[PDB]
């Protein structure tokens, strides 16, 4: 695969990894969203060490309101990060 | 991490193709066509007609400026990734 294709695959891969740990296997609960951020985005986002912060992060990302982050909400999260970085460099 | 590498790859591939012609920060039809044909060949059928690149740009150009900017590109990446995730469930 091309670099863009591996990137597409990794996003699906990483979401699946964290979402399939607890509860709903197709969604990220707070604990799952926290660890994904802490382990996998450690160079982009400040490590989450407060319950208020993980609550705020989930409130921001959960557009439908079921208290978890589904794949579509996760892709919206990836879009903000990538777009912010792109706007910075270009 | 793998997610971080993916974020960087998305920014780089867009920059790569957008920076060929015209506005270096956007994809014109020719740039978008080449990105799809060269970089997404295992997921999308190769574009071989003008009518197809015209319709693809029409779909992705949410603002109407005739080109695909980065957020429009991410919406595109989002379409593909979501489609594949939904495939497994
Ligand atoms: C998803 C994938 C993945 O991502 C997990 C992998 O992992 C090895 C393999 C293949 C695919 C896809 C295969 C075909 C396909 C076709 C179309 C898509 C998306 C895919 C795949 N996505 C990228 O969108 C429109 O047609
Ligand atoms: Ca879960
Ligand atoms: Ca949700
Ligand atoms: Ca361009
Ligand atoms: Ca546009």
């Amino acid at each position: 695969m091309s670099e863009l294709e591996k990137a597409v695959v990794a996003l699906i891969d990483v979401f699946h990894q964290y979402s399939g740990r607890e509860g709903d296997k197709h969604k990220l609960k707070k604990s799952e969203l926290k660890e994904l951020i802490n382990n996998e985005l450690s160079h982009f986002l400040e490590e989450i060490k407060e319950q208020e912060v993980v609550d705020k992060v989930m409130e921001t990302l959960d557009s439908d309101g079921d208290g978890e982050c589904d794949f579509q909400e996760f892709m919206a999260f990836v879009a903000m990060i990538t777009t912010a970085c792109h706007e910075f460099f270009e």
